[PDB]
């Protein structure tokens, strides 16, 4: 029997063997796939990452919404993006071209070897919470739709590439270090990049879902070591690591400083305001003090959102803005793009400012900087006892989107919910250490007086 603690916020999680299984990828697929129908669509793509329970849960998958009469497209096992971008373009099948916009990534992520998942889009939509929720209630209850849908499988890795190198013509070659930590992101990626005339450095760019040598997570430091190693004993100029699905990028330069996104994102930014004057930029209440006023006077307006992926994708989709990125490095280019997030194309984006400049590590390391304290843990019911009672003494503004922002004239400090996590995550920036630890002073107090009595992490 199905277990409701697989269906998270934002996806579907499981462990191989203990909470996830062919059954329960067949259930997944009948449940999206009815749910498809109830919309009145009659087709879904589906894509998998190099995991080794891949292969056997997307056909499971597979079987489970042809078993709910919509037809599948299999694009194969390819990086998460492109599975959105099948989702997003005319599909030249051999019945003749096709559009079909829900999809289903079967992947892991970042996650070890035994785990899986599933990422999904529902005609163009990142569902998320109760439309999740949802599908494991059609488990549950076996309320489904019924029919016999066919199956293809399709390569769309061509018409991908070909739209990015078709759109994107780099000023120079550069010369880089790719590391892939063994994921899905290694044999395309590497691809665009020499289809875009760079050199290549490779690190763990062949698939073993084994991942024997670091897992492919650029949110850790440490599974960035050997980029970094690399950057010094080589000529390359400029450091990519991407996550095991490649719906995230992680940037290193030559002298081995890693550009958080919120600091690519200023980057980006620039120069898609150069050609959108007054648009719209969006991005997360974890992001840097800096991004507002570099984005006001790069001529834009900032949009400070909720974190979360698929919340930003929808409010991307409400106002029609042409980028947002989240500090934990998802960047969504609606701009001359499809307006989902997507490694690869972040990655090309990036060298195509890169290679404008001589040194892109000078570029990259000049951006704006502050200085920072690591994430730390503590949920919801201390949120709000903060937010009605909490004299945080000398802040300029309380920003309440999303947790509780406390916006100071030389720093911020971040108290939120997580989304899967059942404790308070904090985190705080500032323009100098003294600066840095004032700010903490101010919560460490204010959290006294909220929860008195419990262990603080700073
Ligand atoms: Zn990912």
């Amino acid at each position: 029997m199905i277990s409701q603690s697989i269906f998270k916020a934002y996806d579907i999680r499981g462990v191989i063997g203990k909470t996830l299984d062919a059954d329960v990828a067949r259930s997944i697929g009948r449940a999206f796939g009815s749910e498809v129908r109830a919309q009145g669509g009659d087709a879904v793509v589906v894509a998998r990452d190099g995991r080794l329970s891949g292969p056997e849960l997307v056909g499971a998958l597979a079987d489970g919404l042809r078993a709910a009469g919509v037809d599948v497209v299999d694009v194969g096992m390819v990086p998460t993006p492109v599975g959105y971008f099948a989702a997003s373009v005319p599909l030249a099948l051999s019945g003749g071209e096709r559009r079909v916009d829900s999809c289903i990534v079967v992947t892991g992520s970042h996650n070890p070897p035994d785990y899986n998942g599933f990422k999904m889009v529902l005609r163009g939509a990142a569902i998320y919470g109760d439309q999740i929720q949802g599908l494991y209630k059609r488990i549950v209850d076996a309320r489904f739709e019924t029919g016999s849908g066919s199956y293809e499988q399709y390569d769309v890795a061509d018409q991908y590439v070909e739209r990015i190198v078709g759109d994107i013509k780099l000023t120079r070659p550069l010369k880089l270090v790719v590391d892939a930590g063994n994921g899905v992101a290694g044999p395309l990626a590497t691809r665009l990049f020499k289809a875009l005339g760079c050199e290549l450095v490779e690190l763990f760019t062949d698939i073993d879902g084994n991942f024997p040598n670091h897992h492919p997570d650029p949110a850790h430091p440490e599974n960035l070591q050997d980029v970094i190693a690399k950057l010094k004993a080589t000529d390359a100029e400029i450091g990519f690591a991407f996550d095991g699905d490649g719906d995230r990028l992680g940037v290193v330069t030559k002298d081995g400083q890693i550009i958080y996104p919120d600091r690519q994102l200023m980057l980006f930014a620039e120069e898609v305001l150069s050609r959108n004057p007054g648009a719209q930029i969006i991005y997360d209440v974890k992001c840097t003090r800096n991004l507002a006023r570099w984005v006001r006077e790069k001529g834009g307006e900032p949009l400070m959102w909720k974190t979360g992926h698929s919340l930003v994708k929808a409010k991307l989709r409400e106002t029609g803005a042409p980028l947002a990125g989240e500090m934990s490095g998802h960047v969504f280019f609606k701009d001359r793009w499809y307006g989902f997030d997507d490694g690869l194309y972040t990655g090309a984006r990036l060298l195509e400012i890169l290679a404008r400049v001589a040194d892109p590590s000078a570029l990259l390391n000049g951006l704006p900087n502050a200085v920072s304290t690591p994430e730390l843990q503590l949920n919801v019911k201390l949120i709000d006892k903060l937010r009605a009672d909490a004299k945080f003494d000398g802040a300029d503004e309380v920003v309440t989107i999303d947790g509780l922002r406390v916006e100071y004239p030389d720093g911020f400090g971040l108290a939120r919910s997580s989304n899967t996590t059942p404790v308070v995550v904090l985190r705080f920036e500032a323009t100098s250490d003294a600066a840095l630890a004032r700010i903490q002073d101010d919560f460490r107090r204010a959290l006294k007086a909220a929860k008195p009595g419990a262990n603080l992490p700073f």
